[PDB]
């Protein structure tokens, strides 16, 4: 019940009593353990107003706990506003205040995320006025616009209206505001990233005008009070973009790679006081890994270990030559030189996973805490000489949090 | 009930229903999740007569399936006879066969070694006569020998008599038969290996005579019977060892490193059929990363991307040059190339996992599951471009099995 984590390197131990407070189920049963399983059933997303107000006050006291006013008249007059408002229409209305707060939490209590030492340091943009795919465009190109701030990233989330009865849902079909073009070609191969050739498909489908090339910024796909979604073009000038250089190997121009700066994930779903915002767009900035380990790197992505371990030199016949992991560090270091040289906000695997520790420890003493998915949170290499290898972390599911939710072409009905 | 993993680089999909034949817990609940709490309760071990015969029957039942005689009578006689024996003695004794299959099926049965496609080849050592130290140095020397076999490794474990009242227990109390030793220094640095400074104190207390040196390999420190245990030197002519040059930087040799072919584990507890092996010791081979990443890099172990990094000549200034990840790929590739050169038999954590993931679809097909975990089969570098980063594994604790165990010091009762 007051449950110890160690590290096994530093043998520090904290003790955790936040996850008494934990709310959501995990997968784990005491018989199985899914800690490796990418999307469990409890990660994912019509609820009623019976279920709807404990939802509601459970938010509401740990909002006024949070401000030291746990119980006073403003907590039980809003906590009376509140019950009075789902009685006349099942559902109610955030406080610019509670939404902002909830947000911040929500990352605040997202396991999975190495960054969180940042977590109260969020631009909160309330777009729950917005009534059109054209008011989405222009509310998400203000984000983009705000959080590049000229290379020197900020973080910030774009919280569109919460859903409703089910079918007037708003949502961004992007799995991020800003994803390279997939097309697949005549002999099977793919140009471009295969991550994204079915949505490319659906843009083609909805009348995109493809220029079939390798980095090509996909269009915005943009459904708002459940209409079908609509195509936008982020104005190019918003679009920063950095060109992958090495400082040591100047044949690495020639292999003429660039990323985005800006990471901004859109397909998310986030939950506060039993309210559901379907399309709640945000943005951070990049740790290095993401991009050099994984986007380039992984088979089923770009796949460039091939090419960069040619020009190296490297001994490609036999696996014992470690020669994709000495590709894959060169990728990475400029990856990182690319980005700093430029200005652009990134951060390396070493020093995040450092903060995280830190940040944890913060967690532990203020908080009682830290939900932690040490599986996420290791980076995807390099693992055991960073500190979070060692690090034991406890898993567990608080809110308000940010939930998977289906692909909207697999659920939207459509008419048009 | 049919529980689906699925890799996310192949789409593979594998279903998994053994996991309904686990018995033990895993530490998890459905609140929360501990897959990577490091040494479990439920991984950790007077054990009853009434308790005794339900785990007998149920080892004897996947026996006799095994074999094709499920319920034959030769199984309902050798269920009445261990059940007449644990009447006589609350105990019982196993068949050679049955020791020979519960041995191989623990090791089946291990969901955190990714070397379990050769789990049925292995040798089993019937060390259940054995009365003495001495005795069980002479087992043992046999067993380093045999398993060694000139570089060409062979996995076998050593089975000392089964646990009966508690005291009476046999113990190797080093964590490997093979291992070196740990001396910290006046300045309060360390040398050698500071993971065994511990034990190495302990045997100096008993009486070794120390060579405090960096590779000294430590002596046995072996219990018989519930006595106090006794020092014992491996004849050097048993030891294989491995000088670690590299096959690109002649310097490497300078760095004057050298490793033990043999891996060989003593401290775990082997359980069968409700039977407790407190003294198992079980050797196979190294894979590569265990000795270049964790042996030699981890903070609280050798420590010499610090020495390495110097040599290469590189930028140990910023965090973001990569340099520890430049250092860690250079140490590996010499791992690798110094135990080849020698015929001494050696895994690379590409085949390695590669080798995982064939074996997880063979025991899927053919036995319904494969016991995985996620936070140890992976290899603590170049995560993410072996097969295992995107395989999902379902963790659970199926018997026969290897169990983690108190320390004997800190659990014998002394009179000496
Ligand atoms: C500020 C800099 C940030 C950094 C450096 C960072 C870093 C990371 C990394 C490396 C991951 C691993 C996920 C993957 O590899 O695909 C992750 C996951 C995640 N981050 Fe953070 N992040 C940042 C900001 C944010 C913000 C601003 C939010 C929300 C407001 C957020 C919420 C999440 C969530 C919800 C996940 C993973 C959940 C899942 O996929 O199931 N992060 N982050
Ligand atoms: C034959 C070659 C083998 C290879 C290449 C191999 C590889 C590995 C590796 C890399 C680990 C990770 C543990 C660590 O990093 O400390 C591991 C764990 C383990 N192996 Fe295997 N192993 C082999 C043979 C065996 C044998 C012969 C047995 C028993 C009969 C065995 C039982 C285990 C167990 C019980 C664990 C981990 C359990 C724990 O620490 O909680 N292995 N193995
Ligand atoms: N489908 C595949 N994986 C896969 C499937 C489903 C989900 C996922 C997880 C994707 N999370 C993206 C993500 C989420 C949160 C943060 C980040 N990072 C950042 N810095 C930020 C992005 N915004 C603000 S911060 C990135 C991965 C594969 C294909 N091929 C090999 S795996
Ligand atoms: N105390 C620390 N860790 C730690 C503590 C307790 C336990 C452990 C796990 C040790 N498993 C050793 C082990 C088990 C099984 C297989 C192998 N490998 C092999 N190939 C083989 C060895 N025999 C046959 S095959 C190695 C690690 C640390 C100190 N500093 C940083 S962590
Ligand atoms: C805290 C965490 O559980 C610990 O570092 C684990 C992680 N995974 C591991 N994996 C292996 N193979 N060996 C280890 O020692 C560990 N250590
Ligand atoms: C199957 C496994 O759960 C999957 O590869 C996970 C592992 N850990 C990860 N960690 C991060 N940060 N991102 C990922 O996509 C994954 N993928
Ligand atoms: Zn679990």
């Amino acid at each position: 019940r007051f449950l110890k984590v160690k590290n096994w390197e530093t043998d520090v131990v904290l003790t955790d009593t936040l996850h008494l407070k934990s709310t959501l189920e995990t997968g784990c049963t005491e018989h199985i353990c899914m800690g490796s399983i990418m999307l469990p059933s409890q990660h994912t997303r019509v609820a009623t107003k019976d279920q709807l107000f404990p939802l509601a006050k459970e938010f509401l006291d740990q909002y006024y706990s949070s401000i030291k006013r746990f119980g006073s008249k403003a907590h039980m007059d809003r906590l009376e506003e509140v019950n009075k408002e789902i009685e006349s229409t099942s559902t109610y209305q955030l406080k610019d205040t509670e939404l902002i707060y909830g947000a911040k939490h929500a990352w605040r209590n997202a396991s999975r995320c190495v960054g969180r030492i940042q977590w109260s340091k969020l631009q909160v943009f309330d777009a729950r006025d917005c009534t059109t795919a054209h008011g989405m465009f222009n509310y998400i190109c203000n984000h983009v616009k705000y959080a590049t701030n000229k290379g020197n990233l900020r973080s910030a989330i774009t919280i569109f209206p919460q859903r409703t009865d089910g079918k007037h849902d708003f949502r961004v079909w992007n799995s991020q505001l800003i994803r390279y073009a997939g097309y697949k070609q005549p002999d099977g191969s793919t140009l471009g990233d295969p991550a994204n050739v079915q949505f490319t498909e659906i843009c083609i489908q909805q009348g995109w005008k493809a220029p079939r090339g390798r980095f090509d910024v996909l269009p915005l796909l943009l459904q708002a009070n459940g209409n079908d979604p609509e195509l936008f073009q982020i104005p190019p000038e918003l679009v920063l973009e950095v060109p992958i250089r090495h400082p040591k190997f100047d044949w690495f121009k020639d292999l003429g790679l660039k990323w985005y700066g800006l990471p901004a994930v859109s397909n998310m779903l986030l939950e506060i006081g039993g309210l559901e915002f379907s399309a709640c767009p945000f943005s951070g900035w990049y740790m290095g890994t993401e991009i050099g380990v994984r986007d380039y790197c992984d088979n089923s992505r770009y796949n460039i270990l091939e090419e960069v371990a040619k020009k190296m030199d490297l001994d490609m016949r036999k696996t014992s030559s470690l020669w994709k992991d000495q590709a894959l560090v060169e990728i990475n270091i400029a990856v990182l030189y690319s980005f700093q040289s430029d200005k652009v906000t990134i951060v390396d695997h070493h020093s995040a996973t450092e903060s995280f520790i830190k940040h944890m420890e913060n967690e532990y003493r203020c908080r009682g805490g830290c939900p932690a998915d040490w599986v996420w949170i290791v980076p995807p290499m390099s693992g055991s000489i960073t500190p979070v290898f060692h690090q034991e972390m406890l898993n567990y599911r608080l809110t308000p949090s940010f939930e998977y939710q289906p692909d909207p072409w697999n659920t939207h009905v459509w008419k048009g």
